[PDB]
């Protein structure tokens, strides 16, 4: 049988968000190569712009289907389709900032649909997020393992800032296939690299790119 996952897929996304009380809506239109672990999104703020905080804190919320998995590691996410899966994420920043995010991922035809919710709070008014001092996320390694019976990914993240410093964050994401029969994979790692390829001056429009590869170390 031919895989539910097609080698060239489109992506549709809407995020409803609130960071330090600032409400916003962002739409995404993208394409990706699931078996190459590559995807590109064009994002557009639809409400609440210009955003008064660093766009970078949102970008990892804009799907682990787009990972190049070797044949010796079980691919939980590609096995989650056609039905799909969802994830919940906590992001705990070094200065007390805290974000919680969720994505519900479904498939219709050649397109992944993403229903994203994003909540951030406790960011200091003088900190780099509210002051828009971020430059990029550094490439990262996500540790995939089963925690309390649920596939979980832990990441030590780092935002490069203006002025020779990093702003660090702990990610924990829980991943759940909609079909409860999908077998849990063995522990492994996923290397990520996310980058903004271009953006407007006020980040109303952003082009985003991610490359990810799975490995056993």
């Amino acid at each position: 049988a031919m895989s539910a996952i097609k080698p060239d897929m489109r992506i549709k996304l809407r995020m409803e968000g609130n960071v330090n009380g600032h409400h916003f809506v962002i739409d995404g239109d993208g394409t990706g190569k699931p078996y190459e672990g590559k995807q590109t999104m064009d994002l557009e703020v639809k409400e609440g712009g210009p955003l008064p905080f660093a766009f970078d804190i949102l970008t990892t919320a804009f799907n682990r289907v787009f990972v190049k998995y070797p044949d010796n590691i079980q691919d939980y996410f590609k096995q989650s389709f056609p039905k799909g899966y969802s994830w919940e994420r906590s992001m705990t920043f070094e200065d007390g900032g805290i974000c919680n995010a969720r994505n519900d991922i479904t498939m219709e035809g050649d397109t992944f649909y993403n229903k994203v919710r994003f909540y951030g709070t406790n960011f200091p008014a003088n900190g780099p997020v509210m002051q828009k001092k971020t430059l990029k996320w550094e490439p990262s390694t996500e540790k995939m393992y089963v925690r309390d019976g649920v596939l979980t990914g832990d990441i030590e993240m780092a935002l490069l800032l203006e002025g020779n410093a990093h702003y660090r964050c702990d990610f924990r994401t829980t991943y759940k296939a909609k079909e409860k029969g999908v077998k849990l994979p063995g522990a492994h790692f996923v290397d990520h690299a996310i980058e903004i390829l271009s953006h407007d001056k006020d980040y109303n429009k952003v082009k985003l790119y991610e490359h990810a590869v799975a490995h056993s170390g």
